[PDB]
């Protein structure tokens, strides 16, 4: 599939820088024909076959129509798609209040403020694990507030780099995100589905309430040894006025057997989210 491959800032003028990754870039952006504002993805394309800088047009196609599927409040969506020579620019639907990542720092959350932001990843999740779409990059990094000045922030999922369709309830790609969100089958190269998000949300509850990272080890390969051996306890000192029935949440998820862990409909049902 080809895109518009007319010149981009013929159609938009960029500005201030929101986001960078290994082989992309993504800007502010502003549409010339209606004043309304986006943000646009400069992705590398690869120059060569057997090369390694940039992103394969296969991974990019796969990418743009996974996005292209996508309308709903809580998952970012896309506009356009331009291409040329060395990009392929996604415009993409702007969010303005950054990183569910940096907002916790600002900050730990309580009970309430973590279930105010899980709630909406569990429903934006539950979208896209309808639609049988598996993102594969699920992490704090990867949630953006859409204003982070109001007491209850809204947020949008970002990042379908990893993105998979799952036809055949598992996929067995080369596929593999960040350690500490990573679920065990990923570690161990097994066939993946819709079970490994869910992994990643137990990890990212995890951190919401205790602002610790429950399998982080000195190095990449240490936490990947924890995650395998599902290597993390509730420490005192971060939960000890934490509900039992949010750890029940959480180590619901956090279950080594894919088949076992809480489902994205399950963990809806859970008396912790449950109304
Ligand atoms: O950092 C962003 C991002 O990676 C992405 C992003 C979205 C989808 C995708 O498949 C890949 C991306 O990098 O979108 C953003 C949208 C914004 O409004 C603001 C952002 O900072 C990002």
């Amino acid at each position: 599939t080809v895109f518009r491959q007319e010149n981009v800032d013929d159609y938009y003028d960029t500005g201030e820088e929101l986001g960078s990754g290994q082989f992309a870039v993504v800007k502010k952006c502003r549409e010339k024909s209606t004043g309304l504002q986006y943000a646009a993805k400069f992705i590398k394309k690869r120059r060569t076959k057997s090369s390694r800088r940039g992103v394969s047009r296969e991974d990019i196609e796969r990418e743009v129509s996974i996005l292209k599927e996508i309308q709903h409040p809580n998952v970012i969506t896309l506009h356009e798609v331009y291409e040329n020579k060395t990009d392929v620019i996604l415009i993409l639907e702007l969010v303005a209040g950054g990183e569910l990542f940096d907002f916790l720092a600002e900050k730990s959350l309580t009970e309430e403020e973590a279930t105010e932001f899980l709630k909406q990843i569990l429903n934006g999740v539950y979208y896209l694990h309808s639609l049988q779409i598996a993102h594969f990059d699920l992490k704090p990094e990867n949630i953006m507030l859409l204003d982070r000045n109001v007491p209850k922030p809204r947020i949008k999922i970002i990042d379908f780099g990893l993105a998979h369709k799952i036809d055949f309830g598992n996929e067995f790609k080369n596929i593999f995100g960040t350690p500490e969100f990573v679920a065990p089958e990923i570690v161990n190269y097994e066939p993946l589905g819709l079970e490994a998000d869910m992994w990643s949300i137990g990890v990212i509850t995890y951190i919401l309430l205790s602002g610790a990272s429950p399998f982080l080890g000195d190095t990449k390969q240490e936490t990947l040894a924890n995650v395998s051996a599902v290597n993390y306890e509730f420490e005192d000192e971060y939960f000890s006025n934490t509900s039992a029935l949010a750890k029940d949440f959480i180590r619901r998820l956090l279950v080594k057997d894919p088949k076992k862990r809480m489902t994205i409909q399950d963990s809806l049902q859970h008396p912790w989210i449950k109304p």
